[PDB]
């Protein structure tokens, strides 16, 4: 099915052989510091590590201005690097953080704001060759169609990417749920995801603990393990190549069994 | 999509709002005791309330020849129908039981040998116009086309029962997971089971904990939970109306999960 391995410098990931786990960073900032203490890194290190041992494939590191926010991300991507042998991602949608990360060590950009946000990411995803993830996103929730408006804003990303140079086996597509959404357009890109597929990327699917299960279930954010499991097993069914989830454990375990079923 | 409820004497189930869930009784019995002992009655009383309160739509009672199982069955039945208002289900393959069981004040025949292994349960079903479960069961794993087989096989049973009187209406169908197929067999099932639907009945998935979970992910029984979770996702991804379960605080909050995605 596909054709090629996501080439994450070091790390090679294989996206015919099962459901990719992405892991949620835990990135606690000390009060009192500007980044890089020791409580700080440790306690991420720590968590990467946890992650690394439950199941993840990949861990995705976040975050206040520009200035700091590579302060404190830097940090945190060097020692991640370091002692846990596995690709990172870096969740943002800022050329200059975007650039530092990956010389601090990051394989992957994450942006939720496709290159829209910032053009230039995708000239920094472009010169070093890594991949960079596509998340739907606008400023609105003014919808003709939330599909085939979901796809166009999807391609209008690609665009900026492979404009600024960016190879097509370097783009990962995401829906961005929970992002200019309602609810309801949640459950509703939920269920037509495999859409998504035609456009010949690979897709991850964000919807771990996302308010929009909190919304159906109506249990708040740490009672949302279930409807994340659910979310993640349909996301599975419906095609896509990856799962960004706090809960590396479990969702490891659900991502193995869907599968195995569906003969992935 | 249904246009008919699921006629359970006191009790009515839509087919068409949500994915029903059968909740698995502890009927675990006393030594030195017949039947119908205070610590045995009991103990099912409370997991029976306590599944209740948990999101169970049906509780499924079973098990010692012939008559030891009526009177460990009966005397829970009455209980469990005066003390927990959902509908029951009796768990059994055998004509004499299942007459008994409704006597004594269970709504549905759950039968894992689909009136094979004694015809007269159908006989009884069709008497007292209640919904039977007619399970995919064979003494072999000898199958040239597993899921035509299947098919073929569920046929046989819908037959047996529509010859004795059993009304569509009251006919649900259930692949028998875990019931003469191999891990691998099972896995197969799961990925066509949507080819069940074609013969125009209700469906229950019974997956709960079963081996071939274990066989997938290589954990012990206690350790399905997630597992579990993925298969009651794809079921009913796939069109299952039913799913037979033991957690059911769990299941129950992916089921609902599953069917707001999918528009059920
Ligand atoms: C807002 C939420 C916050 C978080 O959990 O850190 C979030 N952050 N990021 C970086 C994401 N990245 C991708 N690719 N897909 C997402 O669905 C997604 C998210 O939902
Ligand atoms: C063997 C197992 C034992 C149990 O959990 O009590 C079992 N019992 N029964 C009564 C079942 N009934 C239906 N309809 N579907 C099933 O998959 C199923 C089962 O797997």
């Amino acid at each position: 099915k596909w054709d090629y391995d996501l080439r994450c410098g070091e790390y090679t990931l294989n996206l015919n052989e099962k459901t990719l786990i992405m892991g949620i960073l835990n990135v606690t900032p000390d009060s009192f510091s500007d980044g890089g203490s020791y409580n700080e890194v440790d306690a991420a290190v720590r968590h990467a590590k946890e992650m690394r041992d439950e199941g993840a494939h990949i861990i995705d590191i976040g975050g206040v201005s520009v200035e700091e926010e590579i302060k404190r991300v830097v940090p945190m991507i060097q020692a991640v690097s370091k002692e846990v042998k596995l690709p990172i991602s870096i969740d943002t949608y800022k050329a200059e953080v975007a650039k530092q990360a990956i010389e601090a060590g990051a394989h992957i950009i994450n942006d939720i704001w496709g290159a829209k946000a910032e053009p230039k990411i995708a000239e920094v995803a472009a010169h070093y060759d890594v991949p960079i993830i596509l998340m739907h996103n606008r400023d609105n929730m003014n919808y003709r169609n939330l599909m085939a408006d979901m796809i166009a804003d999807l391609y209008d990303s690609i665009k900026i990417a492979k404009d600024a140079g960016v190879r097509d086996e370097n783009i990962i597509l995401d829906p961005g749920i929970g992002f200019a959404k309602t609810p309801e357009q949640n459950l509703e890109a939920m269920r037509n995801l495999e859409q998504l597929n035609v456009l010949g990327y690979p897709v991850l699917l964000g919807t771990s603990r996302k308010s929009f299960i909190g919304h159906v279930l109506d249990l708040p954010v740490e009672e949302r393990l279930e409807g994340t499991g659910a979310t993640v097993c349909l996301g599975i069914e419906k095609g896509c190549e990856f799962v960004r989830v706090h809960d590396v454990k479990e969702m490891s375990r659900m991502a193995k069994m869907m599968d195995a079923m569906i003969g992935k």
